């Protein structure tokens, strides 16, 4: 596991996107983001296209998500509920609503015995994803040490990740990454002046799961565009940059692998006929 490739799914960045499970049947991704719970502590989710019914008060309830849920499951896929996103409709107070929140996610998405709506009926999410754009970071650490505590109760081992962008530290999940275990970091290196091609500063977050990480083990992913139109700029199609990139961060334990934004990108942009999600995973299988 230097060679995992983590989608996020949901929003549908390139227009065409298809169902949850048609990425997971396709062997170029083994991490899957759901995109978003953008609403909280008061529950909303959002998946553009793919979910529209709702429970009476407006809950998303998401029949298909479900099962493919469950499908990718078998299939040996992680499937983690990304919170946040650039819609910023969400904050918490205190580290005390934060932590009740925990319980509330456990119960809504997890195992949580609980009785509380379920968007995904008797799908269980694999984690969370916490992609926190609003530059506010009260809550998140005192919500991923308690959700670790509520774990213990599932049956199946559970993920918590974070997405800053690559300015250390960031300021947004900066202190939950310092604070709290996390799993993997997503860290983004485009659209900031640490992008690859920029001041690249895969060192510092190097540094950083070296010596402050309070999970030593943490594993960070080259988060990257998965197409040219996937965001503003910082899409790779130098395919030797791409192995060169590989090469210097494939060397430590420390390296996941690669985040893409998004599914529905990375699958349907192809040099020129091949999914650039594949070529990048198969970059990852050699380098290792
Ligand atoms: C329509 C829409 C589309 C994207 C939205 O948020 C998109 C971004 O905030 C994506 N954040 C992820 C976080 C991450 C981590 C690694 C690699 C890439 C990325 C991008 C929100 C809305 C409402």
């Amino acid at each position: 596991a230097n060679t995992n490739i983590a989608v996020y799914w949901g929003q549908n960045s390139a227009g065409t996107q298809e169902s949850l499970a048609t990425y997971c049947e396709s062997s170029d991704a083994d991490i899957f983001l759901l995109s978003f719970l953008n609403q909280f502590p008061t529950l909303g989710l959002n998946f553009a296209n793919a979910c529209s019914d709702t429970f009476s008060d407006g809950l998303l309830h998401c029949t298909q998500i479900a099962e493919d849920i469950e499908t990718c499951q078998s299939l040996g896929k992680k499937v983690l509920l990304s919170l946040g996103g650039a819609s910023g409709s969400y904050l918490f107070s205190d580290d005390s609503q934060a932590e009740t929140f925990a319980q509330t996610l456990w119960d809504t998405f997890g195992e949580g015995t609980g009785a509380s709506e379920r968007p995904f009926d008797s799908a269980v999410v694999d984690g969370f994803d916490f992609d926190i754009e609003n530059n506010n970071e009260v809550g998140y650490s005192a919500l991923a040490t308690k959700l670790r505590t509520l774990f213990a109760e599932g049956t199946k081992q559970y993920y918590l990740s974070a997405a800053p962008q690559c300015p250390y530290p960031d300021a947004s999940v900066g202190d939950l990454l310092e604070n709290a275990d996390i799993d993997f970091a997503f860290i983004q290196f485009y659209n900031n002046y640490c992008s690859v091609s920029g001041q690249f500063n895969w060192d510092t977050w190097l540094t950083y799961a070296q010596t402050v990480s309070p999970n030593k083990n943490i594993k960070l992913f080259l988060g990257l565009p998965g197409s040219a139109s996937a965001a503003g700029s910082g899409y790779i199609s130098d395919t030797s940059l791409l192995e060169s990139t590989i090469a210097d961060i494939a060397s430590s334990s420390s390296f996941g692998g690669i985040a893409l934004w998004d599914a529905s990108q990375a699958f349907s942009n192809e040099l020129n006929g091949e999914p650039y999600v594949e070529i990048l995973k198969n970059l990852l299988t050699s380098a290792s």
